[PDB]
């Protein structure tokens, strides 16, 4: 269980309990993918930034 952070290969294994990971884009611009990193679940998307979360690795 691992994820891609932004762009150029630069992923890392996620630790025990998150096994899931996100993106965080910002719905202020159309989706610009500021963060990106692992956890458990995505928290609550604001109207601003929209949180891209998966269970799957490489999703973000």
């Amino acid at each position: 269980l691992k994820c891609n952070q932004l762009i150029p290969p630069f992923w890392k294994t996620c630790p025990k309990g998150k096994n899931l990971c996100y993106k965080m884009t910002m719905r202020a611009a159309p989706m610009v993918p500021v963060k990106r990193g692992c956890i458990d679940v995505c928290p609550k998307s604001s109207l601003l930034i929209k949180y891209m979360c998966c269970n799957t690795d490489k999703c973000n």
